[PDB]
């Protein structure tokens, strides 16, 4: 680590004697959970899409100018969870950087693990949007889907 | 939360607000330190010093006092742990304490106990840079090698 010093600071430095250093940082890791819910579990999908993506900027400076549509499918719950949050993050990660001002789940077939859902935005701009944190991934760990009234989601997702 | 620009701001009025319904919990991060030594007490006064070194420059630190931190554990990995942790708690805790350097005097390997001195002052915002605040010390892949090239590996949750 190197840190931005002061005069003062560097002549405190200089003033004393080196210190020997035989030491270095390794494997940095950050994460936060996404706590989210709604009246369905559709909604409750949809609302961790929209916390994932409130965490990289401000979705209300995104302009409503495209659609994009994921699909996807799991085998339970807490696997199609997963699985939605990885496909959103890669249509932001790769090919069109695109974001979601918001996320709609149209339909989460709960028999078969199945998922349709749409998102309307723009491709991602530093000039337009504010820079909030970079997501990396989605984890399992501490997964918890409750499909119960007022549906929870719990899950948490790898940051820089 | 954020801080918008005026464009930024238009945007947002200029269409309907998005209903949020979700909420950021526990945030958690960790590095793993790795240091080494001529020999295990240079090993483990050198993971101290990486600890200690995430939260500041601690050349920037003055050495104008002395504490001492003795600990023990039940084996190498425990005295490790109990070593970094009351060095933690000296910063942490009562005076916030931060050494420029420290020095583990012996490590007993037959029973587990050490004694090592820190040299320093208390910290402030006003004269040391800012780093990253240290909460604890985990056991996650702790590694304590001691054959010729000691070293240890201890991972640390932060912020």
């Amino acid at each position: 680590r190197d840190y931005n010093l002061t005069e003062e600071q560097k002549a405190i430095k200089a003033k004393y004697p080196p210190v020997n250093r035989k030491y270095e940082y390794l494997d940095h890791t950050a994460d936060v959970q996404l706590h989210a819910w709604g009246d369905t579990l559709e909604e409750a999908f949809e609302q961790c899409a929209m916390a994932m993506f409130g965490y990289m900027t401000d979705t209300g400076t995104v302009e409503p100018l495209q659609t994009v549509e994921v699909e996807t499918q799991g085998d339970d719950l807490q696997s199609l969870l997963f699985h939605f949050l990885d496909e959103w993050l890669y249509k932001f990660s790769a090919d069109e950087f695109f974001i979601p001002r918001e996320v709609k789940v149209l339909s989460i077939d709960q028999r078969n693990f199945k998922l349709r859902s749409i998102g309307w935005g723009e491709e991602f701009s530093l000039s337009k949007h504010p820079q909030g944190t970079e997501v990396k991934a989605i984890t399992y760990s501490a997964m918890q889907v409750y499909n119960e009234e007022n549906p929870e989601v719990f899950v948490i997702i790898d940051i820089l």
